[PDB]
DNA sequence: TCAAAACGTCGTAC
DNA sequence: TCAAAACTGCGTAC
DNA sequence: GCAGTTTTGA
DNA sequence: GACGTTTTGA
């Protein structure tokens, strides 16, 4: 797998702790087996005027993309297995967001097996709670005990 | 005159490009020669719940302090001498605030010199102009031209 | 007078 | 059904 | 920053 | 985040 330079990871770890975001979501979607999608997102926000910085991350991380949303842009990394590679090498240098990073890694490994059982699928949903608790969460809606609800009504 | 660990500078440079501010101001104060104080501030902002992060900074930079303001806390470094030392070491790793880092570095070297002539001081004031230019400035008032605007008297 | 601190404001860039 | 994308809403932490 | 809701496209 | 205003203390 792609092995990133230490000096890059050190700088990048500091920037992510500043303006990055590591997100786990339970997305209500009827298309899905347990009526919910597990979504992981690594994200670095920056004012579009400085877009070049985010675009250079695409070059250096070697995967991911940049979306421009008006006056702000975001580098996005959603593909679950490059995510795993990248967060694995970054996680040792993160101070503020290390616990989130390690959970997202954990969820990724326990995700094939999260499709087998509603009991297991609930356990992983629990982990997502923990990630959102560690974040500066303000507008979250779908907890694991929301999944719990409509896994009983089924 | 401390030498900071390189693995530390690399990380801190990232965090600073993220939530840090390298501020140069011109402060209308009658007490001063030309009725203005040149002020330099290095600062890192964080929600107070993470004040421990800012604490650690103070410990590792060895100089500077932490201020609270309700929900938000700040690491602050203003003393001209260690500011020069620290920025000189940090500067080569910055990517978004490297320009500001250096302009400050050079305003400092010129500080005693700028206490000499009206012509010189306000040249330094246009270096301060440039620093707000690079920053996400939104509420600036005293620019370098309200400086000799006053020196028009 | 001067370095440096202390306290407030304001608009985003996250 | 699923991984992944696309887009919007929103309240701060800067 | 950290979510939400929706859509793609096999 | 990036300021402004004001005060300390020799
Ligand atoms: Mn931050
Ligand atoms: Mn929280
Ligand atoms: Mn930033
Ligand atoms: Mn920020
Ligand atoms: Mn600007």
């Amino acid at each position: 797998n792609t092995k990133y330079n230490k000096e890059f990871l050190l700088y990048l770890a500091g920037f992510v702790d500043g303006d990055g975001s590591i997100i786990a979501q339970i997305k209500p979607n009827q298309s899905y087996k347990f009526k919910h999608q597990l979504s992981l997102t690594f994200q670095v926000t920056q004012k579009t005027q400085r877009r070049w910085f985010l675009d250079k991350l695409v070059d250096e991380i070697g995967v991911g993309y940049v979306r421009d949303r008006g006056s702000v842009s975001n580098y996005i990394l959603s593909e679950i297995k490059p995510l795993h590679n990248f967060l694995t090498q970054l996680q040792p240098f993160l101070k503020l967001k290390q616990k989130q990073a390690n959970l997202v890694l954990k969820i990724i490994e326990q995700l094939p097996s999260a499709k087998e059982s509603p009991d297991k699928f609930l356990e992983v949903c629990t982990w997502v709670d923990q990630i959102a608790a560690l974040n500066d969460s303000k507008t979250r809606k779908t907890t694991s005990e929301t999944v719990r609800a409509v896994l009983d009504a089924a």
